[PDB]
């Protein structure tokens, strides 16, 4: 599963994804975590994946 929402959408770490681009990320301990769908959105300068 994709890493944190911040890094997945972040440009310096992932410029592939831009605002409006779909994205996913796991939010839980160990493998027990589950991939959460979402969309990349700017938080005033940084790209973060916002799970809908």
């Amino acid at each position: 599963i994709a890493t944190s929402p911040y890094y997945a959408c972040n440009c310096p770490n992932n410029c592939k994804h831009k605002k409006g681009s779909g994205c996913k990320y796991h939010s839980g301990p160990s493998d027990k975590s589950k991939v959460i769908s979402g969309k990349c959105e700017w938080q005033g300068g940084q790209l973060n994946c916002i799970a809908t």
